[PDB]
This record gives structure tokens, C-alpha cells and sequence, in this order.
DNA sequence: CTGTCTAACTGCG
DNA sequence: TCGCAGTTAGACA
């Protein structure tokens, strides 16, 4: 309850803190201890004709048989684990929404980042929201309008994502706006992000 | 065969 | 420290 509502032209989102420091610290430790990340061949993507190692670590968990694909990289979900189930069920019991898949991004520090994109693929249940839960260091998250890089120019939306926070990205946000987690060199500590989604069978 | 798009980078300013 | 400009060991419709 008591969400901060992020609203603009074709942008509907909401931000809330889910946990206090003591709890979120406990979940963060467990994530650090328990999550396994893809390496080598499953850590490379194809963008602008070139193959790049990703500047971060990624993991996927979810219901058996599923798959997710972005930028010429196809990831297969590992079976659920308690710490992840715990978070999922908490987000479910607060939003009403259900989820069968989570992508985990770990930025060891402000050098690690994700370039701007739309969480795009049609393998994603249409109309469904995306649940972004963040642990560890606060990191600036940035929204930017599609046609703004620039015919008619809507203002960029900056937002800090805190320890134990939840960002909800409701439809139609992801058709209209791009998002990135830009480099911040002042940031020395790790951060783990869990974006929960609903995937089609 | 044309045009729209790119979850990433270097090399700047 | 930040982020813009210009992408392209090109994909795809
Ligand atoms: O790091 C985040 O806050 C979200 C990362 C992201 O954009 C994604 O999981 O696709
Ligand atoms: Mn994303």
C-alpha cells in the first residue's frame, strides 16, 4: 500500500519499499549465497553486429520447459529455490499478479550496467506487468520515451531503486518507453535485481 | 531490396 | 563524472 505512482504519456509504473533494512539484508545474503549465474557462452549477446560479454551477471529461474530470448541469447530457467519462491510469493500476495519466471541481474558495482532496451519479446503474456525487486546498493534507473531520440520530446524519468524495493512496470509502459541502468562509478557495492515475468507456454 | 531496429561498445566533449 | 554520437564479426519483415 501507498505506492509512488510514476505516470507519463504511455508510462504507467509504481514504486514501493517492501522490506526494512534487517529483512532485506537477510534476503540479500541468501541471494548471494544461493543464486547460480550463467557463464561463458550463456553470458554473451549480439548487439550492433558484434558479440559482447555482458557487463554484469544474469540468471533465470522458473517453471520447467520454459525459455527466454533477447539479443541472440536463449536462456533456460533453473528450477525454483526457496529464497526466490519466498520473494515471488510476497510480490504475488501484494500485487495479486502471478509469475512463472524470474530474470536475475547482478551488478557487482557501478561499473556494471545494462544498456537501454525494451523488455520486448512476444513470448511474454500480453498485458501482464513486470515486477522488479532490488537488493543491495541503490542504483539509478532511467526511463526514456521511444520517439525522443527526436521528433516530439517527452522528459526522461529518473528514479533511484533502493534496497528491498519493488518497481512495477505495468502495460503499456514497455511498448512506449526504453529503460537502462546507467554506469555510476561512485557505487562500490553489489546490487541484485529480480525482474519477475509471466511467460507463455 | 528497402527500411527499421539493435539489452553493446569506443571515443570522445 | 556523466552521457552523447555513431554505430553494425547485423537480423529481420
Ligand atoms: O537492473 C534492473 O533494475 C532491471 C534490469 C532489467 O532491465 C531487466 O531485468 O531486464
Ligand atoms: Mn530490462
Amino acid at each position: 500500500h501507498s505506492w509512488r505512482h510514476i505516470r507519463a504519456e504511455g508510462l504507467d509504473s509504481s514504486y514501493t519499499v517492501l522490506f526494512g533494512k534487517a529483512e532485506a539484508d537477510e534476503i540479500f545474503q541468501e541471494l548471494e549465497k544461493e543464486v547460480e549465474y550463467f557463464t561463458g557462452a550463456l553470458a554473451r549477446v549480439q548487439v550492433f553486429g558484434k558479440w559482447h560479454s555482458v557487463p554484469r551477471k544474469q540468471a533465470t529461474y522458473g517453471d520447467a520447459g520454459l525459455t527466454y530470448t533477447f539479443s541472440g541469447l536463449t536462456l533456460s530457467p533453473k528450477p525454483w529455490i526457496p529464497v526466490l519462491e519466498r520473494i515471488r510469493d510476497h510480490v504475488s500476495g501484494v500485487t495479486g499478479q502471478t509469475f512463472n519466471f524470474v530474470l536475475i541481474n547482478r551488478y557487482k558495482d557501478g561499473s556494471d550496467h545494462i544498456c537501454e532496451h525494451r523488455d520486448d519479446e512476444r513470448e511474454l503474456a500480453p498485458g501482464s506487468p513486470i515486477a522488479s525487486v532490488s537488493f543491495g546498493a541503490s542504483r539509478d534507473f532511467v526511463f526514456r520515451h521511444k520517439d525522443s531520440r527526436p521528433s516530439r520530446r517527452v522528459a526522461v524519468v529518473r528514479l533511484p531503486l533502493a534496497h528491498g524495493s519493488l518497481l512495477m512496470m505495468n502495460h503499456p509502459t514497455n511498448t512506449h518507453w526504453y529503460h537502462s541502468l546507467p554506469v555510476r562509478k561512485k557505487v562500490l557495492a553489489p546490487r541484485v535485481n529480480l525482474t519477475f515475468r509471466k511467460i507463455l507456454l
